[PDB]
Formats: structure tokens, sequence, C-alpha cells
């Protein structure tokens, strides 16, 4: 019953995107921006994907933003554009996460963190929020080119960690990665971060949780 | 110039106007619609990219109640469908039939090629009044794969019997003209309100900001 690995997915999950939300609605005038970019960011990534490009997450970060900005009547310079962006290099842990990474670590199940952001962002992320040594591995989906929620991109983490899908727990504060990871075999467990829902379409977790700690608990209650 | 036309349906020829108005007023904020079909079309990714095909209307369904809960509310489930119903009455853009009759009298094969099942798709455009000026109207449900997938765009050239090289692809959105120019598709962006081109080589051969305009470019001397 105990996982022998846990992916953790970093953005809302682990990392507190409020730095970079409150930017993007401070910049847009509107507290509904970071969300409609953040899904447009999401829906181009898997239009990259599915039409045979890879592109660094960022860069499609940067390019929805200024599509993004002008249904909001917004025209944003270049030095604008990044001043905000370069939030994504300053986002605290969630208050709850170290106590949960500790608690879990000190079990000896293997941690590791995947995310669509570029493996030298990714380290820098963590890094900043103090993550980083939690982790047997960080893994990035740059390395082979497909964004989550492909199966391929849980798929080169079972491989590199040597470790079956069915050993491994996928931690996901989105239901599109909890949906990914199920498909792939792996269990799941949703963090229910603000503002994210479980996908009713058969994406129902094995666990939810409202924080990592408590997802640690669970796991290790017995 | 084309020897064929295909239209994306929602936005490019469709007025949303009606489901956008059912949904804002039902979650009480002018900012509901935007979110959730920006929500619907990354789910029908994520579900192609993890080996599935869904009813765009069922992942619709779904992804609205997402958006209502984001937005704190407590809809009932017949509320949620009458919501979705008004996607079947949605009224033609007021330039789209010039525009048609003008391409068509061109001697330029027309076709329709959307996400939504060909039932719905049908109806969508018999109330639009818009089914007649088509020469063929196409639902990815045939084929199991969405748009911008290549499968979709390549199911209505082997239909037609037209090449890419020599069809154009005619949408509102920025994602589908990137998968038509991927399939190897000209492209035409209809620059409808609240709509932009992807910055990241999603550029169109054209554009212009309605379905007349792009007719009365493509056909001028």
């Amino acid at each position: 019953k105990k996982p022998e690995l846990l992916i953790f997915d970093v953005n809302e999950t682990l990392l507190d995107m409020g730095p970079l939300e409150n930017a993007i609605n401070e910049s847009l005038n509107s507290e509904h921006a970071f969300s409609l970019w953040f899904r447009t960011l999401l829906h181009y990534s898997l239009t990259e994907t599915l039409t045979g490009n890879y592109v660094d997450f960022g860069t499609i970060g940067k390019a929805t933003l200024k599509m993004t900005m002008r249904k909001f009547g917004k025209n944003l310079s270049e030095d604008r554009l990044d001043a905000i962006l370069g939030n994504i290099k300053k986002l605290p842990a969630h208050e709850d996460v170290k106590e949960g990474l500790k608690m879990l670590k000190e079990a000896q199940i293997k941690l590791v963190a995947l995310s669509n952001s570029n493996g030298k962002l990714l380290n820098a992320q963590l890094q900043f929020a103090g993550l980083a040594d939690y982790f047997d591995a960080i893994f990035s989906v740059e390395a082979v080119g497909r964004y989550k929620p492909e199966l391929a991109s849980y798929r080169a983490v079972l491989e590199t960690m040597k470790v079956p899908a069915e050993n491994t727990m996928m931690v996901a504060a989105h239901g599109w990665d909890i949906l990914g990871a199920k498909r792939a075999g792996l269990r799941t467990a949703f963090v229910a971060r603000e503002g994210h829902a479980i996908y009713p379409l058969d994406g129902t977790p094995e666990l939810e949780a409202k924080t990592v700690l408590e997802v640690a608990r669970t796991l290790l209650k017995n």
C-alpha cells in the first residue's frame, strides 16, 4: 500500500503562484486574467505536441500572455512582460509542503518532481522555495519534449527511476495531471489547491486532500 | 485561388452570444465563458493525449461544471444542460452568408469542420441557416481525433480528394490556424473580437476581420 515512488507536480501543487498571479492580474487589471492566461498556456502546449512540435514552456507562456493581454485591452512592452513573467522564478512553497515532504522522505519513499517548466527554471524554482533537497531527482518534461499530461511524460520518469507505474503515485493540483497519470497506470493524489477541480469524466484520484501535508499523513497512517 | 475552403464553425461562423450570455448570467460574471471554453479545449486535447476520444459536448458539460465550481456556484445538472443547449441556438455572424455566397460563386468548394459531433453540428448549422451553403459538413467524431490533430484536417482532404496545398483553413482560433498550417494547408485568420494569432509560427497566409472580408481579400484582382 505504500508507494515506492512519489512524483510531484510543482506549479500550484508545491509552489504558491501568488506572486505571478498578482503580477498578471494587476497588469491586466482583472482578477480573472491569470486563470485565463494559464489555461491558454496549457492549451497551446498541448496544441504544440499534437502538431508535432516542442517549444519551451516559458516561451509559450510569454506568447500566450501577449495574446491574453489583448483580450483585456492592454498592450504591454517587452520589458513589462519580462518583469511580470520573472515572478515564475520567485514562487514560495505553500506553507504545508516542507513538513509533508519531510515525513515522506523520512519514510524512505523516493520523491521526484516533474514539471512542464524547463529544467533550468525548475531547479531555480525549487532552490528559491527551499524544496530542492527533498527530492531524489528533479525532472522537466523538456528532456523528452512532451508536456504533461501526455503519457510519455510520466513514462520517462518511471523509466529513469526504474519503478513500475503501479508502484508510483502522482501528486498534483491539476485534474488533467491526475487524468494522465491514471491512464499511464499510476496511483494518484489530488491536492485541492484553491481554484482547482477534479475532472468529472473518470478523473477521480485514489486520494484527495487539501494540502500535501494531508496527503503525506494519509499515506503514512498505519 | 484555393480549390477548397475549410471553415471552422464556432465563433468563426457562429455568434456565440446566446451561449456566452447563458454561462455568464448563470455564473454571474462576464469572464465565465472565456475560461469555460478554454478549459473545454484544453481537456479535449488532454483526452486525446491520454489516449481517449470523448464527445466534445460531453467534455463541454464536464468543464462547465468545473467552471461553475471555480466561480463558487451550485447550479443543478439540469441548469448546466439548459446553459449548454444554447450551443445549438447560435445565429450566424451577420457577414457570413454573403461571404460564403461570393466564394461559391467563384467556384471554390466550401466545407465546415468542427469538433462538435455530427448531429450537433448539423443542428447548429440548420439553426443558423448556414447548412445549405456548404458542399460538405464534417465532424471530428468520424475520425475520433480533434482539431488541431493532423487526422482531423486530413479526413476532410481525403474525402474531398483535394491536396493540402490547394486547401485553405478559415478560422478565428490561432490554434486551428497552427494545426492547419502544420498539416500543410493554407490559412486565413478571421479576427473576431477576443481572438489573437499565436505568435510562435502561427501567422496565417491571410487575415481579415470577417468572413466576408476574407472572401473579398481572396477574390480581389
